[PDB]
């Protein structure tokens, strides 16, 4: 990377916000993922939009490569450098506006988590329910289309992103929705939102988000229930969503899983196959909602609910970090993630046969899933030097995914493709789903060089 090209970066940012430095640039060229880092050639951190477009304008033109960072907790390599190139980490821009709490909605900058979008609301009513365990920004949830533990009820990040601002390769501002644009529905021309939520960084830099807020819940119950056997867990869940229960949280950990969690966060539930459930209601809804909930597990040999401000925090704060708690089985230890979604009568066959043939492998491997919306991920644990487990967890990860292919669904949920899925990826929508995808990509970025080398 030459030294006038870095000399332009810092006359847009300035010279505090641009760095070549070999440990600055190895700490953005990896995510959480196993994925082996790729350090940028240089990080760039713009202090507003328009430096934003500056700085992609002149990547663009110089032919060099752009990789959009958040907050680099994402598991599938997606702010991997493959080519190298500039990375630019958006959260310097971490401004909260827009607040419209009668219109149910706000906007938001890359810096801006979830946690501080919440604390922001607090006393208001209102609250973000999109809830990944990490502490992410909500335009890197934006850009990876992530879920959470509150999706089953309150919907993924496509069902509350409501506008994007996008700064196109070259540098281009588009607001999807037209700027300033905040609604229920529309049938406006083509629906260009969609198309940029879980893009990957592949079609342009998302510089704000539009979210739809939600009312807080009139009363709260948390719980959990622990069950003789994964079948009967699953069954259990396939049968409460079959009732149309509108559980708020449902959450399923298999043994290894609990015990895990266990460990690392101090909580003591018994070690078995289990589910987390949250209800919101009022009394009235609640006392019926857990009637019809409790009804379902005990046919299928599930626990008196344990219940649980103070438990239920810790609950689910165990459950955001399960991640670790599976990494800290193995010290030192990196992980790749399965995050498959099937039809949800075929989810009992699926995680029975992920269990068994976690068991019939030398792998190890936890389940954690978004049941609720037919979604599990294996976490499975890797020494980074052991390059013989590495590829076993690699093809154990590529046969579920066909697996769930085959029963109709989709490899990915909500992670994304990243570095790691692209050839399930053209399993999945086969040679004109690919095509039609590409074509898209190039009309948005002819050269290339929005986050190469990730999705397609
Ligand atoms: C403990 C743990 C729990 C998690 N739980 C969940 C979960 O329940 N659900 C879930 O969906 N995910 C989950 N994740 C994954 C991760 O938190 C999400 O994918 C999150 O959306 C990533 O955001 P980020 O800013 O950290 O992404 P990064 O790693 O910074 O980036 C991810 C990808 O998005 C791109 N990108 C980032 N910001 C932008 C932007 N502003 N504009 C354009 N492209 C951008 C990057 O180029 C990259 O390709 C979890 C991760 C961890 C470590």
């Amino acid at each position: 990377l030459s030294q006038d090209f870095v000399e332009a970066l810092k006359a847009v940012v300035g010279s505090p916000h641009v760095s070549t430095a070999s440990a600055v640039r190895e700490q953005h060229g990896h995510d959480e993922s196993m994925h082996r880092c790729q350090p940028p050639d240089a990080v760039v951190w713009p202090q507003n939009v328009d430096q934003v477009s500056r700085v992609a304008s002149l990547c663009y033109n110089q032919g060099v490569p752009i990789i959009p960072f958040g907050t680099g907790t994402g598991v599938e390599g997606g702010v991997c450098a493959v080519q190298g190139g500039v990375c630019i980490n958006l959260t310097h821009m971490d401004q909260i506006t827009e607040l419209n709490t009668e219109d149910f909605s706000v906007v938001v900058e890359p810096g801006v988590t979830r946690k501080a979008l919440n604390t922001h609301l607090r006393d208001s009513g209102l609250w973000f329910p999109v809830d990944p365990g990490a502490d992410a920004s909500l335009c890197g949830m934006a850009a990876t289309g992530a879920s959470g533990t509150n999706a089953v009820r309150y919907g993924t990040m496509r069902d509350n992103v409501i506008n994007l601002e996008v700064v196109l390769p070259d540098g281009r501002l588009l607001h999807t929705a037209g700027r300033g644009r905040h609604y229920r529905k529309s049938a406006a021309g083509y629906n260009l939102t969609g198309l940029f939520v879980g893009s990957e960084g592949t079609l342009g830099i998302i510089t704000s988000t539009t979210l739809r807020l939600h009312p807080a819940p009139e009363a709260t119950v948390a719980a959990t229930c622990a069950f003789p056997s994964v079948q009967a867990a699953v069954d259990s869940t396939v049968q409460i969503l079959q009732a149309a229960v509108p559980v708020a949280r449902i959450e399923f950990l298999d043994d290894v899983m609990m015990d895990a969690c266990n460990r690392h966060s101090k909580l003591n539930c018994p070690v078995a196959p289990t589910l987390f459930l949250e209800f919101h209601g009022s009394q009235q809804t609640l006392a019926e909602q857990l009637q019809r909930t409790e009804a379902i597990t005990q046919d299928n040999g599930g626990s008196h609910f344990s219940w649980a401000a103070e438990k239920r925090n810790e609950l689910w704060a165990a459950r955001h970090n399960a991640w670790y708690a599976a990494l800290a089985l193995s010290p030192g230890s990196k992980a790749y993630s399965t995050d498959v979604c099937v039809p949800i009568s075929r989810l009992p066959e699926i995680l029975v046969e992920t269990k068994e043939e976690i068991k019939a492998s030398k792998l190890t491997g936890a389940i954690v899933g978004h049941v609720g919306d037919g979604n599990f991920a294996c976490i499975l644990l890797v020494d980074p030097d052991d390059a013989e487990e590495q590829r076993r967890v690699k093809a154990f990860a590529e046969n579920l995914g066909r697996r769930a292919l085959a029963l109709g669904g989709t490899c990915t949920g909500e992670h994304g493709i990243g570095l790691g899925k692209r050839q399930l990826l053209q399993e999945e929508v086969g040679p004109v789903g690919v095509e039609t995808m590409r074509q898209l990509k190039n009309t948005l970025d002819p050269r290339g060089l929005m986050n190469p080398g990730k999705v397609l």
